[PDB]
């Protein structure tokens, strides 16, 4: 029988090597089923930004008012292993 990993957040089982997203609270984790006889799962946010209660992949963009409210910004998730982002007026 094929070995699996169980994810308590998605509520699903996965097979070894399977990759998936795990929503937990305001964040989305990139997870991989390893197994190792104990359903070992490795998850990472190293490649994501988490800002304004949303989750972004590298290069994803979002729109945000400038602090003054007079104009809209576009922000991009750069990541840099550190969840970094920047914005410019558009």
């Amino acid at each position: 029988a094929e070995e699996t990993c169980f994810d308590k957040y998605t509520g699903n089982t996965y097979r070894v090597g399977d990759t998936y997203e795990r929503p937990k609270d305001s964040m989305i984790w990139d997870c991989t089923c390893i197994g190792a006889g104990r359903g070992r799962i490795s998850c990472t946010i190293a490649n994501r930004c988490h800002e304004g209660g949303q989750s972004y992949k590298i290069g994803d963009t979002w729109r945000r008012p400038h602090e003054t409210g007079g104009y809209m910004l576009e922000c991009v998730c750069l990541g840099n292993g550190k969840g970094e982002w920047t914005c410019k007026p558009i």
